[PDB]
């Protein structure tokens, strides 16, 4: 299958005036960075509210997906459905991203940006969609796979999913952070996969990305002891082939060098007193 070529970007998408939106829109960068990590007990329950959302939307674009389908409809439903439950599409307008989510098929590590480019029997799919809703953000992503997919590529999404999965499962109180990448490239490595080191999952609360960086991959010298209260994305790309990649002249869309594809999946978690909830589910 051809390597991929940028789309046509449809018009920007309106959303109803009431719906609040966050305070980057519209400004070339965002007031964030510097926020607490641990959450109050109030942002986390409005966290829930925000992840539902998104885990809803996630999960109507997820169904979309299909040969034949551009990957703008998947925007276009996605981004309906955050309007329609009342959350602002955290990524229409965040640092001049253009849509409400982001599409990468293949070779696109992530950031890809929903355009005309039409999904062909057998590629693969990442949607990320994020809710703003009650002032604070809900992240997550899924790959989806279309038509009749070729096994290395259902078992790179599969294994993707698990690594994901586990490094969940570790997430508690009193454990290092850096257990994450640590859980997450040893699964990967057994099975020849290569994790993405240059983009890493990120506290997330009242903003978007909050300061706080997950590592996906083995680093040791992080310091950080995950505690109660405690809200970040864990996010693995995992890559087929080398990590090179390029990063096309629209500016977000990256892809790898040699081609071969990448899966992602994500979540937004809450360190609990004894362990994790993941608030990114229906
Ligand atoms: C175009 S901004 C996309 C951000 C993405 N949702 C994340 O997990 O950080
Ligand atoms: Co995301
Ligand atoms: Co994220
Ligand atoms: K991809």
């Amino acid at each position: 299958r051809t390597a991929l070529s940028p789309g046509v970007l449809s018009p920007t998408r309106p959303v109803p005036n009431w719906i609040a939106r966050p305070e980057y829109v519209g400004k070339p960068a965002a007031q964030e960075g510097s926020e607490p990590w641990v959450q109050t007990p109030e942002v986390i329950e409005k966290m829930r509210v925000a992840g539902r959302i998104a885990a809803g939307a996630l999960a109507e674009a997820g169904k979309a997906v299909a040969p034949g389908v551009t990957t703008d409809e998947l925007d276009r439903i996605a981004h309906e459905y955050l309007v329609d439950n009342g959350a602002y599409p955290s990524t229409l307008g965040y640092k001049g991203f253009p849509k409400s989510c982001c599409t990468s098929l293949n070779e696109v590590i992530c950031h890809g940006i929903p355009d005309s480019t039409v999904i062909t029997d057998g590629d693969i799919v990442n949607i990320d969609v994020t809710a703003y809703i009650g002032g604070v953000h809900g992240d997550t992503n899924a790959t989806f796979p279309a038509g009749d997919v070729a096994d290395e590529h259902r078992l790179l999404v599969d294994r993707t999913r698990e690594a994901t999965m586990r490094a969940i499962n570790t997430v508690k109180p009193g454990r290092a952070l850096s257990v994450i990448g640590r859980v997450i490239e040893s699964y990967a490595n057994r099975f020849g996969y290569n994790v993405v080191r240059d983009f890493t999952g990120h506290g997330i609360g009242t903003t978007f990305h909050n300061g706080l960086v997950v590592l996906h991959y083995d680093q040791p010298a992080v310091e950080t002891i995950m505690q109660p209260g405690m809200t970040f994305t864990i996010e693995p790309m995992i890559n087929l082939g080398a990590l090179d990649y390029e990063i096309w002249d629209d500016g977000w869309t990256v892809v790898t060098k040699d081609r071969k594809w990448t899966a992602q999946f994500e979540h937004t978690l809450l360190v609990t007193d004894t362990g994790v909830e993941i608030l990114t589910c229906l």
